[PDB]
């Protein structure tokens, strides 16, 4: 636990101020006893004493809420899943109301928390520090989030951002801001056609026998495909090229934020986040060409490098499109 923590004029919590005016944060907790949860008494007295009436708070988690009259009820909620992504919509959003917020007086303070202000936190933080124009890219906006959020004087675990979605999100803003004014680009709908997966051996089966794919559109399952079986599919395992390739069937049409997990039935292949061996989110309006192509780097669970000799440094996962329109 080496996050830059306040304790100063009687107070001591997992709170820091990434700039003056914008804090990052851990959940206000209830009934906790006690350490290194921050009781939401004394967040909300912190708030009260050092920001009398110039607070707003964001709750990132969709997981769980709290009495925000606590808080004079200045609290605003972005629903975002523990190691996802907010829709770029929801990222706007919230943006919209910082700057509605913070344009209506010089002295206002933005406080975001999410369940441990790391990964949540740092997307819409680094978002933030882009809007404002603090930076002028979204790796120095990250890399500004890690510096201050990690405390190196206490240990050397980084506390920044680092799920590969989370990363692609704040990145997906920083295009929105230079390309198309800080505005949702013009829609683009698609229907994915294809999945390659290069590096193939040593994860699971090695041959894809053991995937499926699971698209999600707005929470909700749109298409499943399962390589080995056909469900929704055609394998083909080229052994000399190490890779997989299926053909994807029956796909609808796929617009905005989606959500794509690998699901393996092997007991080899690890579970990172989501309950699945690897996932990733994009963008439809965002994809560029025909084809969206991903490193074992910007692969949520293959980002750990500790799952470095399963996905080796070819490893890569490329969906195929079809534009909604010919
Ligand atoms: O009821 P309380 O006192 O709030 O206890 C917490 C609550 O059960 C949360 O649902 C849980 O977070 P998750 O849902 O994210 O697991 C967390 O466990 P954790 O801190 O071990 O995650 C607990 O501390
Ligand atoms: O609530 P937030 O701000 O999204 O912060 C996340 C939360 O603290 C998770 O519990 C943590 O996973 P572990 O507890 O498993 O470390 C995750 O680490 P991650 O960044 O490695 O996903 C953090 O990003």
């Amino acid at each position: 636990q080496n996050k830059r923590r306040y304790r100063k004029d009687g107070f001591d919590l997992d709170l820091t101020y990434v700039t003056d005016h914008v804090i990052a944060m851990s959940f206000p907790s209830s009934g906790r006893q006690s350490l290194f949860r921050n009781p939401i008494g004394e967040v909300s007295r912190f708030f009260k004493t050092k920001h009398p009436d110039k607070f707003r708070i964001y709750n990132l988690c969709s997981e769980r809420g709290y009495d925000e009259t606590k808080f004079d009820n200045h609290v605003y909620r972005v629903m975002i899943d523990d190691h996802n992504v907010p829709t770029l919509v929801d990222l706007l959003k919230f943006i919209d109301d910082a700057k509605v917020w913070m344009t209506s007086d010089p002295d206002h303070v933005i406080a975001i928390h999410s369940k441990g202000g790391k990964g949540r936190t740092g997307t819409l933080v680094s978002s933030w520090l882009l809007e404002d124009g603090k930076f002028d890219t979204a790796k120095e906006a990250l890399e500004y989030f890690g510096s201050r959020r990690t405390d190196f004087e206490v240990g050397d675990v980084f506390q920044g951002v680092e799920t590969a979605s989370q990363i692609r999100y704040v990145g997906y803003f920083e295009k929105i801001k230079k390309n198309y004014g800080g505005q949702l680009p013009p829609m683009k709908k698609l229907k994915v056609t294809g999945v390659t997966i290069t590096a193939i051996q040593g994860v699971g089966r090695g041959n894809g026998s053991d995937l499926s794919m699971q698209i999600v559109s707005e929470r909700q399952e749109v298409l499943l495909c399962k390589f080995a079986e056909g469900y929704n599919c055609a394998l083909q395992y080229d052994a000399t090229d190490d890779c997989v390739t299926c053909e994807v069937k029956n796909c609808p049409v796929l617009a905005g934020d989606i959500k794509v997990r690998f699901m393996s039935t092997s007991k080899s292949l690890p579970r990172g986040y989501d309950n699945c061996p690897f996932y990733f989110w994009f963008n439809t309006s965002l994809v560029e060409g025909d084809h969206v192509t991903l490193k074992r780097e910007e692969i949520d669970n293959p980002h750990k490098k500790k799952t470095w000799k399963i996905y080796r440094d070819n490893f890569t996962v490329k969906l195929t499109f079809s534009d909604a329109e010919d």
